[PDB]
Order: structure tokens, then sequence, then C-alpha cells
């Protein structure tokens, strides 16, 4: 059997969200997006990653619940709930899937505000887990991020959560930065040559030299970066230092031979609310029964 799920992460930057925010929803915007015709089918679980989210537990998974009936016409029900301050992690599966959900469980690793919520529940036979994060900012503080993701790797009670389940997801505000000057991350960023951008991506480096997020898998990234925009916009980054760079990620680990196809992976381009820029993600797995 087949099942859909969404990954939504958004770095809300201390402000409510606005009234529309289907884009995120939908996968709408730029880089891998949702076709016209996919997008109509509502996805089986939606998991909601928030960083910096002003809006209260009760009130933001209101909105997200208001939000999924305004474009589904279904009512989706909240499996599970994880705050840690105001980093927020929320998971919703389709009415009819109630029965087939088991072991639900959340936990929360405070670091330095700043951290991760975790949740981990179990459809039929398979096994997931969720991980949002909040790691350390600035562009020359990569070995505090390094070292956030390995306690929260090992903190986490939800040996290791990166073999606990069948299909790990790690998503949030990573904050990992760009190694290049505002010069010519601005010059390729205004040719929408992003490859040269991405060779130099902290997250990338670190995954490539195996100091972190060892086996894990990132989908392609074909969208602008997503940190730091003038609130209002998305015609003009916020740097003057904060350069821009692709902050917030998704990333999996999943079980030897196992189904998982990411469908869509990128942002939105008409919620301007925040100095982030939310991202989605979407994925095919496969589940036993």
């Amino acid at each position: 059997d087949m099942i859909s799920v969404f990954i939504g992460t958004w770095n809300m930057g201390s402000v409510p969200p606005p009234k529309n925010v289907t884009s995120w929803f939908t996968s709408k915007g730029l880089g891998k997006t949702l076709d016209e015709v996919t997008v109509t089918i509502p996805h089986d679980i939606y998991v909601f990653g928030t960083q910096e989210n002003s809006v209260g537990d009760r009130e933001w998974l209101d909105l997200l619940r208001g939000g999924l009936k305004e474009l589904t016409d279904l009512d989706y029900r909240p499996i599970a709930m994880q705050s840690l301050w105001n980093i927020k992690v929320a998971v919703l599966v389709k009415p009819e899937h109630e029965n087939r959900i088991s072991h639900v469980s959340t936990s929360s690793v405070k670091t330095g505000n700043k951290g991760a919520v975790g949740v981990s529940f179990m459809f039929n036979g398979t096994s997931f887990g969720f991980v949002n994060c909040h790691l350390t900012s600035g562009n020359e503080k990569t070995a505090r991020r390094n070292q956030n993701y390995l306690d929260i790797l090992r903190l986490l009670s939800l040996f290791d959560i990166s073999l606990r389940f069948t299909h790990l997801f790690w998503f949030g505000d990573l904050n990992y930065r760009l190694d290049m000057d505002i010069q010519e991350i601005l010059n390729y960023i205004s040719r929408k040559e992003f490859e040269p951008l991405l060779r130099v991506d902290q997250l990338n480096l670190e995954r490539e030299k195996h100091k972190v997020f060892l086996r894990f898998s990132e989908e392609e990234i074909s969208f602008p970066p997503t940190y730091r925009y003038e609130r209002g916009s998305r015609d003009t980054y916020a740097w003057h230092t904060n350069v821009p760079s692709w902050c917030d990620r998704i990333l999996w680990k999943s079980y030897p031979e196992t189904h998982i196809i990411c469908n869509s992976y990128g942002c939105t381009d008409d919620i301007v609310t925040s100095d982030h820029s939310p991202v989605f993600g979407t994925f095919e797995v496969g589940v036993t029964s």
C-alpha cells in the first residue's frame, strides 16, 4: 500500500501567519512543486514544523485543522503535538486513517529559544519518525550546529533514533549558511544560478565531509535561499551580516529496501509575513498491511 506524507517547515519570525497559507499545504511556489492535477488529491498525513511560532499551541492547531478543512473539505484528525517555547510540530491524518495509527510518542530537547521537538507513530506495520528543530544561528557557528544535531540525536527519547524508525524525517531551521561573500551570492541569485551556491552550502559540505546526517537523503534544491527576506515581499533579501542562505531544510533517513519517493521539495513565494519563506516536502511512502 502507498500513502502520501506532507512535511512543512517554516520559521514564522515571531509573528502570526497570514489568512492564506494554501500554497504551503499544496506545494505551490518555487523549486520542485506539485502539478495542478496532483494537488487536488489530499495527503494522507500532514506534518507541520514551525520555529519562532508566536501563536499559542491550541490556537495554532485550530488554524492548521481549519486551513486543511477549507482546502480538502475533510476534518483532519490531530495525532500528536509537541512544543518547546516557540518551536512546535503537529501531525494530522485523514479521519479514515485513525484506527491505522498506533504507538504515538513525543519528545523535546533544549539547546543553549533553540532546540528540537519530535513526533513518532506507526502506520499499520510501518514506523515513522519526525524531528522539527531550530539550530544555532550565525555564519561562523557551524561547529555549534553540528553539536546541536548530535545532542538532539542522542537525547530525543522518541539505541539511537537514526535506526529506531522505518522512515525518519529531520526538518526545521537547521540555520546552515553559505560559505561565500555577499558580492558573489547576490550576483548568482540575480542570474538564478543556485548550483555554485549549493556547492558552498554548509549543510551540503558537512554531509559530504560525513560530519552530520550520516546516510540521510535530501531532494535536489532548485528554489532560491529561504533566508533572510525583507518582510512584506520576496523581491529583496535583508542582509545588512546575514547573507542569503538555505536555512530551512527537509531530510530523510529510511530502512534498506523500503519504498520512499520525493514528489515535491521547494518553497512558497506568496507567504511574506516572516523573514523566512515556508518550505514544503511531499513523499510517496510504502506501508506494510
